[PDB]
């Protein structure tokens, strides 16, 4: 018989990860303490069920405390039962490993979606603002070719909305539509952010700790 | 001849000064003061089964306890060697304790670079993200610049053309006229980003960064 | 001669003192009141555990006792003490619980200032630090002027809400805070004007 003792992983065993959820969901994303209690949640649960399909122990200990957990084999030496539970501990250390990669995987791909549809609205938005400016333009210049306003004629820029373009002039309004190609697309904070978060998910490529190795 | 000590959870002050350092580290992220007790002494009777498990096991055993002295109360914790003389039942469990408050301490002093470097890293990204947004928004900014400079230029302006002057979009810009529009392009290296109110509280978050009592005795061994 | 009696966690009132103190120490921070409650009777019964401890290794020992009463936590708790006489051990126990209590009490003074001592000095840490916000939002305002200066040396040098771009108008040319800091400071004169003005109740008072 051979026994160890294992607690919820420490931080530099799962920084890695938690820095995963974190680019992924910010000031959202889980509580690195809140995630501790996760994995060895899950650690337990798989190594219980490793023993059900055995007829090894998974227990407290101390009394009326979930952490830590006392874990064991029944053996057939010292050498015999130590590294027998050893190997089954690394291998449940595996299942739920397997199964992070597998939720990872899901979280990544459902961010990197809904950050790229709101790349691609802004990116539509502020298409369809830039066009709409440029017919507004082109309709102002044809009301200050008839009124002959050459040269701008503001007082005051407050008067300078979309429906009166033309105070700014037949000349720079042609200038305006003459160089309507690199009049650039303006996007808010948020998209440049946004294609940086995506950028950022877009680089992303243990479950337990032993408080005691198992014994002799 | 059994010797007797019951501990609990360090209070409040007695683990300030560590309960501080994971306020730096972490924001409003950063766990209550109570789940940091918890954590804490449950990290020490952890380590305490561990020794005892062991003990448990020689050519000749020891018998070292540790249980809940009250039943079905988590909180606090009775501890007891059983030993040859009196006076050596209580030195020996005194030590035992002090031994494990010292492996503690020394597991805790890892953790804490470990914290660290993760609030860290944490950190510098939404530093470095926030530092990509205003370098973007500013040469955005620029390129609208440089884009009403030709506007100005074709209409001849060289001189601000408004009197009252309140906030300016692409289509008015060039009414600052040219010789304005052009020093500014010239000057653009210099033009000072703006950043959110966080991005100076996370900047001095980092700056703050870079600068023991596992548990109470309710009463000593006996 | 067996007395027992029957004590449980305060009831809610007997605690709204301590409790609203924690709040203006903590704001939102501080923890339930269940969390609080439980936390008071886990003081006592582990002052008295300690006295159950002691009284046992004595040359003659006396005998004290708590455990739990149902399938519950506390639940409430059962304490009895064992005494040479009928009124000597109801006697002796209602002594006992008393002087825990005190005990307590005094552990309870020591912590209230621990606690006073942590919701001020992160209330302070939260002014350092709308200052030094303040403080970079000032520096910035300044070099969007140091700045609007090379521009207005394009010859504008008189005066035709700004923003870095139209502080261009003049030349001839060149600490203040959110209410939350008021807010703040406020929540730090509330505390420190806040004195030591219930660890446990009765289920069922000492016996026969």
């Amino acid at each position: 018989t051979s026994t160890a003792i294992i607690t919820q992983p420490d931080v530099g065993q799962i920084a890695g990860y938690n820095n995963a959820m974190n680019v992924i969901y910010g000031q959202a994303a889980p509580k690195v303490s809140d995630l501790q209690e996760t994995l060895i949640g899950r650690f337990s649960s798989a190594f219980s069920a490793l023993a059900e399909t055995l007829d090894l122990t998974i227990e407290p200990s101390v009394k009326n405390q979930q952490l830590p957990l006392t874990v064991s084999y029944v053996g057939q030496t010292a050498e015999g039962a130590q590294m027998k539970l050893a190997q089954y501990i690394q291998q449940v250390d595996d299942k739920v490993n397997q199964e992070l990669e597998k939720d990872l995987k899901d979280n990544i791909a459902l961010g990197r979606k809904n950050l790229q549809d709101s790349l691609r609205t802004q990116e539509v938005v502020a298409q369809e603002q830039k066009d709409l400016r440029i017919r507004q333009i082109q309709e102002a210049l044809q009301y200050a070719n008839q009124a002959q306003v050459t040269k701008p004629q503001v007082q005051q820029t407050e008067d300078v909305t979309q429906d009166t373009l033309f105070l700014l002039g037949s000349e720079a309004l042609e200038s305006m539509i003459k160089h309507e190609a690199t009049r650039p697309l303006v996007f808010s904070p948020n998209y440049y952010q946004t294609r940086q978060n995506l950028l950022d998910i877009e680089k992303l490529k243990h479950a337990y700790r032993y408080v005691m190795k198992p014994t002799l």
